[PDB]
């Protein structure tokens, strides 16, 4: 029988009005037999009609894969609406239903703090700048660095970590050339989270 | 039939000579029809005979659980020797063999940096002290906080994060009363890792 995998939007997509959050319903192991696949979509049990389904695509294992994509309204996802994908196929005993929704829990607003390099590390070639984000809930969050109007990619961010008070924290470490910090370039940590005003805050850091 | 799980020593136990590192071989789903389990232990393929096996213990699913514990020599573990557990049971077609050893790879020394709280934060009643540990390999590590020789264990530490040069980093966040910080008490981050001199370093942090 076919199997169904239901995927959520990316957090950043739900937090920025100009992005396009989508829920993706993927069906695999569709037979030659019985290649017809029907999608029904429901939001809080109410059927919706505007999903965009793709033609089936045969895989190297001689089975078909078919994807239906539902664009969601940012505020619907953030308000906890439940998205159900129902998949019908003649080779199935009964239609398969999957339902997905945003992580639950009372939201808590992240506090964001930039931390300059240790004075030990000024003799290293590069320095590490630190963006600590603490006290947030739920754990879905996006953290990004930039400078002079361009993204700075040479960073890594820890997973969210459950703190003692039940909130999450993480740290993002941006590595830059020392000269470039000496220089006095300003670096900025952008944080996107449902519990922030405008779902966005930025903190900047430069040599003092 | 039964399942076997093989667990390494704690990092701290392998790194401090006074402590006692053990490898633990756990057998679950030992049924009453076949309750007798044989453990054969090997170090680099050579059988050793000093493991201690402890009385089988009856779980709430009525099945059993038998545990053998092998004491390891610190330098054997650190030099990459392989520890093999072989579990023999009547119910089992052939004995199950599990092998474990230290995480492989060329060691790299942790760089340890303490970062004071952000000024932003001085308005709460608690402050966050950070201990940034970067550039280390393998990921086995222990990170602890103390003040005046005593454990401060009101802290949380991120998991190791694979960094863009293939080494690891993490942060440990210690939360303390603002008063303790304001009054100048000294706090210390201690790190234990195989690539450190004496497997140990400490870095302290205080207000001017
Ligand atoms: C026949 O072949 C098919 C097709 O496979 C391909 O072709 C074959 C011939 C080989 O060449 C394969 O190597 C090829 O890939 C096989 O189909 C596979 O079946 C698996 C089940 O049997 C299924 O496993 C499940 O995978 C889930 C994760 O899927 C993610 O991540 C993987 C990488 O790990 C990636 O390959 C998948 O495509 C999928 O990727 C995500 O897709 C979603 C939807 O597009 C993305 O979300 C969207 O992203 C956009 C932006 O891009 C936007 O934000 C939207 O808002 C958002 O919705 C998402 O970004 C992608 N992520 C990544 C990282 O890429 C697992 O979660 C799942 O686990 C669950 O179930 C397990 C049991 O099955 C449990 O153990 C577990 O606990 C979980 O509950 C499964 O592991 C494969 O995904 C599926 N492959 C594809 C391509 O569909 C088929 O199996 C095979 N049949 C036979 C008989 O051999
Ligand atoms: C009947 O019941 C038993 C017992 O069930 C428990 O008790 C009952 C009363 C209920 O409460 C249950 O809910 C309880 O679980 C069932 O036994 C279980 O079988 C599972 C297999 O089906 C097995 O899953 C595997 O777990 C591995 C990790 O186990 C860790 O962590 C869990 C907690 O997350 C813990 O339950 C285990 O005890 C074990 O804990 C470690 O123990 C070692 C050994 O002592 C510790 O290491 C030693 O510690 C000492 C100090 O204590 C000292 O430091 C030594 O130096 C050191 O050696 C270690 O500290 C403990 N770690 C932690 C984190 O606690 C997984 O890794 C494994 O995954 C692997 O396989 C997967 C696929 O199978 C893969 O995804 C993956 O990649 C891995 O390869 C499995 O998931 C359960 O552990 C096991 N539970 C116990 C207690 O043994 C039994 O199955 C059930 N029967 C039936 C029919 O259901």
């Amino acid at each position: 029988g076919p199997s169904v995998f239901l995927f959520p939007p990316k957090p950043k997509d739900t937090l920025m009005i100009s992005r396009t959050p989508e829920v993706t319903c993927v069906v695999v192991d569709v037979s030659h037999e019985d290649p017809e696949v029907k999608f029904n979509w429901y939001v809080d049990g109410v059927e919706v009609h505007n999903a965009k389904t793709k033609p089936r695509e045969e895989q190297y294992n001689s089975t078909y894969r078919v994807v239906s994509v539902l664009t969601v309204l940012h505020q619907d996802w953030l308000n906890g609406k439940e998205y159900k994908c129902k998949v019908s196929n003649k080779a199935l005993p009964a239609p398969i239903e999957k339902t997905i929704s945003k992580a639950k829990g009372q939201p808590r607003e992240p506090q964001v703090c930039t931390l300059p390099p240790s004075r030990d590390e000024l003799t290293k070639n590069q320095v590490s700048l630190s963006c600590a984000v603490k006290g947030f809930y739920p754990s879905d969050i996006a953290v990004e660095w930039e400078s002079n109007g361009q993204p700075e990619n040479n960073y890594k961010t820890t997973p969210p970590v459950l703190d003692s008070d039940g909130s999450f924290f993480l740290v993002s470490k941006l590595t830059v050339d020392k000269s470039r910090w000496q220089q006095g370039n300003v670096f900025s940590c952008s944080v996107m989270h449902e519990a922030l005003h405008n779902h966005y805050t930025q903190k900047s850091l430069s040599l003092s």
